Parts: C-alpha cells; structure tokens; sequence
C-alpha cells in the first residue's frame, strides 16, 4: 500500500550504506523501491547513507545497473549535515531537544524505567551552549549528546527521548553527527521522498514525530519484510573472515550472497524479481526453480562427457570419415539458431551409461539415431570398449554422446558449489571448507561460440553458466542449481 499515491508524483529512494557490497537482502529493497516508482510513473533516488563515520560506491552502482535499476539522481546523507545542524538548533529553541551528559548504561536504565533525565529541563541557552561544545569537539562536548524531548513515559521506547546528535572525535570536517533516526525523516522530507520504504523490524511513530515537530512536508513509510536465506552468512565480519583466511579467494565468490556472486552463480535478475513478487530465512529451492523455468526455454543445449571415465563406443559399420549435420541449439526454440554436429565411427559415452548395456540391445544416441550394441570389452574388471552397429534410420535408453575427435573436443572444468556453512543460522566450527567440487569434461566443439556469462544446458547433466575462458581454449563453467 502506497498511501495517497499519485501517478507522476511518487518519489522513492534506495539508501544503501557505502560500507560494503550489495547482497540479495539489499536487492529486495532496491527492487521494491523501483517497483513502486514504476507503478506510479515516478522517480527513484539513490542515496548513499553515510550518516556515521566509518569506496564501495562503484560496486553498488555496477550492481544496480546489473539489476536493471535506474535512478534519477545520486545523493549522500552527508550532503545535508549543515541543514541537520540547523534543524537541531531549531529543535533546541522550540524546547524540543536538550543536551544530555548522562552516561550510556545509566541512560539505558533511566529510559527503561521511564524516568526523565536531569538535563531534560535545561534552558534553551544552556542546551545551545552545550551543542556548541559538541560542535567544537571539546571534552565537554564529547561528554554530551543532543536528545529529542518527546515523552519519557510513552509505551513506545522509540518515543522516550531518542538521541539526535552525537559527538564523534575519533574516526575520520564535522565533530558531531546526527543519528540515523534523526537524519532519516529530515533528509527524506528535504529530498522530496513521498514514500520511504524500509524493513518491518517501531520507529514509524518517532519518524513522524520528527517530521511534524519541525513542520516539514509529510513522508509516508511503507514497511516490507527483510529477505534473508538459510545457510547464508551475511554478517560482513564473517565474510571478511572467509576472504582473509583463503576460504574463498574473492568477494565475488559464487558461494557469497553478494549480488555479484549470485549472478556469477547463474541467477537471472528476472528470477529474483519474480521470487520477490511471489514470496525468517527463506529457502533457495523456490528461487532456483523460478530461475530454471525462466532460462530453460531460451538457452542452448550442448553435450559433455566426463573426460576420464568416458568409454569408447565404436560403430563398426561406419568409416572414420567425419560427417557433419546442422542441428538446432534448442529443439523447441528455432530462434536460438543452429549448431554443427560431427560424427564418425568412434564415440565417447558416460561410464554411468556404458555399464548399463548388454549384447544385442537397441538404444538411441540423442540427436543422431539408434544403434544396436553387440559386445562389451572389459579388461581388469572395468569396461574398456563398447562395440555396436549403426541403425540411424521403440527405445527407452536415449543417451548423450560426443564424437571421439580429441583435437576438436573442448575441455572444460565444471564447478559445483554448496553452501559455505552447514547450519541455517565459534561459528567457524560449521564451515564446509570443501564446497567447491570440480570435474573435468569434454564438450561439443560448437560450445566455443559461447561468450562469458552465457547460460546453457548440458544434456542429461543440468544447467551451467560460462564463467571464464582459459588459455589453450579451456572453459570454466559453474553449475546453476535447478531447484530439484
Ligand atoms: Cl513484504
Ligand atoms: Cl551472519
Ligand atoms: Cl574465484
Ligand atoms: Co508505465
Ligand atoms: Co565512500
Ligand atoms: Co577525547
Ligand atoms: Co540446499
Ligand atoms: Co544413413
Ligand atoms: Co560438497
Ligand atoms: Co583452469
Ligand atoms: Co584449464
């Protein structure tokens, strides 16, 4: 619900902290801000929330582009600190704010037991004196913070004189800083936000109090539920730990809930958006199934066999001459176009498939035709070769295959990931330090027409995305989870 939303006069804002990389939680917020702006033909601001002192701007911008989210203007919270100071003084002069030098623990306990602080009835002139000390960074100032003067006996703790301005001397222009709670309603009013979105985890009463106490233009708050996932570390400290200890070797690792990582993992922005519109810690299965049903009809198909367990199949009635036929990259989608298929008398099949055969049995080699198995050569116990006869011109065993043309077979590594932690929510006890499985395969020559980040399907094998191309023509392909 966008309260009193008017077509052409809605302004939302996405306000991420430039203190890290966007993760998928951020994605629900950035998407919903764009979704309500577009619904009402409005505007979406990008605001870097730099309220408290701590260059990720570039990464955030690039993720927001990757998600296809455009914004009308970029701002910083710090852009308005002068204005916030002015309002804080106005607050003091309406006796709506006071300087308090009570310590942290005793202030929490006073707030709990609803007892008004000693300084709550400081004069205006004294409050202004002490705020000036806060502004100049003196030890007096560092002892003081400005609180709003609301209602210490209110049933809602956020209305019990919340802190507005704090003195911060230590960490890197300004010696006092507004709090998030004070900065956020004022900046939203002055930037022209009409509908401010945020997580439902209330501060709504206090935010409204700040706006009306200062007679600013009203701003509506819409709450949404935070999106977080099982078995997913999103604490920035622990992500740092992963990187620093060489568990992953970068912040874009496909096991990281970061936006870059997940796209690298194979997720479409469409799948994420659709999951959000259709949707505590959520389960990944619904998201990857939505992704699969989005990408399956519009990606090519290719074949691959295990490079070393594959068995040599020989059609003994054919010659070594290489026949090549055109085929469709997608059997039920002619737009994706054609590839070239190559065949000979010699083929590669999976040992999984080879050890299921027996003499005088008909099977199909997919996209080629049926063959009749005649014998199985086994040396040392394991299957050495399969001899069959061509019958290309009834069967339940349709298997994939590759031509045994080693100088054209493209060599690939398949990376299959699992979750970095093992429980859903000393934590390092539950790290799967072994969540990156590699398998080497041969694939079809035509797969060389694929470019980086192209998505595709390996027949009877699953879904993959081309992450990188190696020297001497080797591909690195990430398996995309499919839900089932
Ligand atoms: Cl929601
Ligand atoms: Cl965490
Ligand atoms: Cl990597
Ligand atoms: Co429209
Ligand atoms: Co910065
Ligand atoms: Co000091
Ligand atoms: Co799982
Ligand atoms: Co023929
Ligand atoms: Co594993
Ligand atoms: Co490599
Ligand atoms: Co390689």
């Amino acid at each position: 619900a966008m309260a009193n939303a008017v077509i052409g006069n809605v302004v939302t804002r996405f306000p991420p902290e430039p203190s890290g990389y966007l993760h998928v939680g951020h994605a629900k917020a950035a998407f919903l801000n764009n979704y309500y702006a577009q619904m009402y033909e409005g505007k979406m601001l990008l605001r870097f929330d730099d309220t408290n002192p701590v260059k990720y701007e570039k990464s955030i911008i690039e993720d927001l582009e990757n998600l296809g989210l455009k914004y009308e203007k970029i701002s910083y919270s710090s852009d308005h600190f002068d204005l916030l100071e002015k309002y804080c003084i106005d607050m003091i002069k309406m006796n709506k704010a006071y300087a308090d030098d009570t310590g942290v623990e005793d202030m929490r306990n006073q707030r709990g037991e609803g007892i008004e602080s000693i300084n709550r009835n400081n004069s205006i002139e004294k409050n202004l004196e002490l705020f000036n000390e806060m502004r100049k960074g003196t030890e007096i100032g560092q002892k003081n913070c400005i609180r709003a003067k609301i209602n210490m006996q209110s049933k809602n703790k956020c209305m019990r004189d919340p802190v507005m301005y704090r003195c911060i001397v230590d960490v890197p222009k300004y010696k006092c800083y507004p709090t998030y709670d004070f900065a956020c309603p004022i900046i939203d009013s002055i930037e022209g936000v009409t509908h401010a979105l945020r997580t439902n985890e209330d501060r709504i009463e206090q935010y409204n109090w700040f706006i009306s106490t200062l007679n600013l233009r009203k701003v509506y708050i819409y709450e949404f539920s935070r999106l977080a996932f099982v078995k997913t570390v999103m604490s920035k400290r622990k992500l740092k730990w992963f990187v620093e200890n060489n568990v992953v070797d970068s912040w874009v690792d496909p096991r990281f809930p970061t936006i870059k990582g997940i796209l690298r993992r194979g997720l479409t922005k469409e799948a994420l958006f659709q999951f959000i519109l259709e949707q505590n810690l959520m389960q990944w299965d619904k998201l990857w199934s939505i992704n699969k049903q989005i990408i399956d009809p519009i990606i090519p198909r290719y074949a691959a066999v295990d490079k070393n367990s594959s068995i040599l199949l020989i059609l003994t009635d054919l010659t070594d001459q290489v026949i090549q036929k055109e085929r469709d990259l997608h059997m039920k989608n002619k737009s994706l176009g054609t590839c070239n298929m190559y065949y000979n008398n010699k083929y590669l099949i999976e040992l999984e498939d080879a050890q299921t055969l027996l003499e005088n049995e008909e099977i199909t080699l997919i996209k080629l035709g049926n063959i009749i198995i005649k014998n199985i050569e086994k040396e040392n116990g394991k299957i050495k070769q399969i001899n069959a006869l061509s019958n290309f011109h009834t069967t339940k065993k349709k298997i994939h295959w590759l031509p045994y043309l080693p100088q054209q077979l493209i060599t690939c590594t398949l990376y299959e990931y699992d979750h970095l932690i093992t429980v859903d929510k000393d934590w390092t006890n539950f790290i799967n330090f072994n969540s990156k499985h590699e398998t080497l395969v041969y694939a079809e020559p035509s797969i060389s027409s694929l470019k980086v980040s192209d998505k595709f399907q390996f027949e009877r094998r699953g879904y993959f995305i081309l992450d990188k191309i190696d020297p001497h023509h080797h591909l690195h392909l990430i398996k995309i989870p499919d839900g089932k």
